[PDB]
């Protein structure tokens, strides 16, 4: 059954951009809760055999009695699993995806600008994503723990913009959190998820 | 000319149920942002001077150039305006609505169990409500800053279950925040909202 994956770095590795208090509570309480509630919904069903990607890609096929719980807690597991890996203490703005971004948006900054506007515009709880749609790049956001895989789009970069992702250090200033984020993006992992799609 | 309302008590009045840090930033920054953005959104229109209740009950009528901004910021202004007046340091579990609740749910704490279960279950950002629906009591939750007035139900009690409302004191444990809330409910304001409804 699903386990809370360890972070690939220590709680403090992403300072000063993401504070150790938030990394610890966000990983060990919030993500752990999604794993517990996901397990309680799937265990004793034929969902036990499927990857989270498989489940989230096909939420409409899930039996209605557990669909909401699998949508919310399944989305939660997948989103944070992606997120912990898309962060690094050794961010470098180079690679296959950084190059695709400059051809399409005209520069990395212009892309960041549009990502930031959508990320900030996401009202309430949700995620800002870079996706592949029909082999093209697209900036989308989703509400709560919805994931663009449910709409057949492949996520290659994600930002958590639930208040719990930035309240400790940035309180009500989501745009400053979005700015700090660029400093910790694992562009190696963005390339790997793109090269998969 | 929409305005951030004053708190009718101090930032410490709701301790230890809601912390002074939260009361201060929730009102002074979060609510203030809704009021500022609402005033900006409605500039030049008949919305400038309408009651926020009328506006939110008639979101369908709002021109599409500003509908989302007024849904989000107008609802944030109404919701928080109601919320500050529905909290008090002198909560007493009595009156017209407590009596109707005991008739309908059997007791007040049985009602709290149902309210607490729906308020816990509202996934992501939102509100838990007690509403008047065609003269009857109903518990409902809404997403984000959506308000039951839009669906023709009058809110008489509300609880903010956005993470900002409880994160400083309770972190992930929204149920512990929901239990503390009962200690600071202004049942006199609930009765007044009920009577304005009926
Ligand atoms: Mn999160
Ligand atoms: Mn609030």
């Amino acid at each position: 059954a699903f386990e809370l994956p360890n972070l690939p770095y220590g709680f403090r590795a992403l300072e000063p951009h993401i504070d150790q208090q938030t990394m610890e509570i966000h990983h060990d309480k919030h993500h752990n809760t999604y794993v517990t509630k996901l397990n309680a919904a799937v265990e004793g069903t034929d969902l036990e055999s499927k990857s989270i990607e498989e489940i989230v890609a096909n939420l409409d096929s899930v039996p209605e009695n557990i669909q909401t719980a699998v949508r919310n807690n399944g989305g939660g597991h997948l989103n944070h699993s992606l997120f912990w890996e898309l962060l690094t203490p050794n961010s470098e703005e180079k690679g296959t995806v950084v190059d695709k971004i400059k051809e399409q948006w005209g520069s990395l900054d212009a892309f960041k600008e549009e990502f930031a506007n959508q990320a900030a515009a996401r009202f309430g709880s949700g995620w800002a994503w870079l996706v592949v749609n029909d082999g093209k790049l697209e900036i989308v956001t989703t509400p709560n723990q919805d994931n663009p895989l449910t709409e057949g789009k492949t996520p290659i970069l994600g930002l958590d913009v639930w208040e719990h992702a930035y309240y400790w250090k940035y309180q009500n200033k989501r745009p400053d959190y979005i700015s700090a984020f660029w400093n910790v993006v694992n562009w190696e992992k963005v390339d790997e998820l793109y090269n998969a799609a």
